[PDB]
Order: C-alpha cells, then structure tokens, then sequence
C-alpha cells in the first residue's frame, strides 16, 4: 500500500495472509473455511494465515491453517486477467472471533464514489522497494466506469473498476495482490493490476466481486 497508514493489530479481521514460505498475496475470509483471493496469486503450497498483524513475528492471535485446495474461476484469463478470482479452501474451519472474521460478500454492486478501504502487507513505495510488515491500509474512492477505462484504453472489462486518485500517491502495489477491498461492510472488490503504483493518471484496478456471488456461492456449496 503506497501512501496509507497503519491499521492497527487486528482491526481488519478478515485479512489474511498467502504465505509459501513467505507472504506472497493477500485474501479475503468469507467463511469459517474459505478464502477469496486473485487468480493471479494461484500456486501450490499455500498456507494460510489470520489473525496476522506483523508478519514476521508471532504475536498470538494467529491461525496458521494449510490450504486444501484452489479453485481458480473457470473463464480467468491470465493474458488480458478478466475473471480475476479464486477460492481458496482451508484444511480445518478457522476459530472466528473478533480479531478473525468473514467479511460478507455483496447483495449488490457498489457505485462510482463510495468510500472503500483496502489493505496488505505490499510495497510502501511508488519508485523504490519497501515492505512494511504491519498490515496497511488505504481509504480510496471507486472511481467511474468511464475514467477507468480513460485511464486504461481497451484494457477494462465488465469485470473489473477503478479505485483511488487519478492524480496519483495512494494505491495499492506489489504484494497487494489478492487483498480485500471493501465498502459499507461489503467485499466488493480484491486487489488485481495496474501499470507501477500510484502514479497519476494509473489508479490500481480491481476484480468486480458483485459479478461472482453467484459462483462463489455455488462452488462453496459443492466442495
Ligand atoms: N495496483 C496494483 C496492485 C496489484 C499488483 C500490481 C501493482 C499495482
Ligand atoms: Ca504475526
């Protein structure tokens, strides 16, 4: 997250952490055993970890729970990175409490100016390289469908939007990946692309969650 701030221990409850050996991706917790994370991310050997503030140290509300399977969309394009969602389901149910939650998936799409916030482990800096290892975070605006895609020529599908600032500084950046953006208590977004981060005229682009409440729903029900 490139010009946020600290969320504080434990006040993002349904943010979770991929790690293969190192934090590689962030993720959503939307049941007491799946997670929603970008396609991108996909790999072998995920364990998943809530309850995480600092990454690097234990600091005891942690559950480290091994990931039984993947499931990347069907329709995910890695090219173009239309559809760009995964299921990820844990070995055991997670303990839910207040420092580990399920974030609710939305009954209905968000619109072109409504306040969100986003959060991850990934880089502070916009040129450079730094990663913080306390979870940050960042207010940002859904930006219109048409500035999206005045941003990115040819490049927006039916399946992604914008949001944070067209003049630059605050967005989301590498190691972001995956993670939740959510609005009025809804998951309506997770962490997918742009060109570098924060730079003006770039804002970060994101999986439009309201399009796979059906699927996700479905798939949750069958395995
Ligand atoms: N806003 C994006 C975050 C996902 C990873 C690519 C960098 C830019
Ligand atoms: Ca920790």
């Amino acid at each position: 997250i490139v010009g946020g701030y600290t969320c504080g221990a434990n006040t993002v409850p349904y943010q979770v952490s991929l790690n293969s050996g190192y934090h590689f991706c962030g993720g959503s917790l939307i049941n007491s055993q799946w997670v929603v994370s970008a396609a991108h991310c996909y790999k072998s050997g995920i364990q998943v970890r809530l309850g995480e503030d600092n990454i690097n140290v234990v600091e005891g509300n942690e559950q480290f729970i091994s990931a039984s399977k993947s499931i990347v969309h069907p329709s995910y394009n890695s090219n173009t990175l239309n559809n760009d969602i995964m299921l990820i389901k844990l070995k055991s149910a997670a303990s839910l409490n207040s420092r580990v939650a399920s974030i609710s998936l939305p009954t209905s799409c968000a619109s072109a100016g409504t306040q969100c916030l986003i959060s991850g482990w990934g880089n502070t800096k916009s040129s450079g390289t730094s990663y913080p290892d306390v979870l940050k975070c960042l207010k940002a605006p859904i930006l219109s469908d048409s500035s999206c895609k005045s941003a990115y020529p040819g490049q927006i599908t039916s399946n992604m939007f914008c949001a944070g600032y067209l003049e630059g500084g605050k967005d989301s950046c590498q190691g972001d990946s995956g993670g939740p953006v959510v609005c009025s208590g809804k998951l309506q977004g997770i962490v997918s692309w742009g060109s570098g981060c924060a730079q003006k005229n770039k804002p970060g682009v994101y999986t439009k969650v309201c399009n796979y409440v059906s699927w996700i729903k479905q798939t949750i029900a069958s395995n």
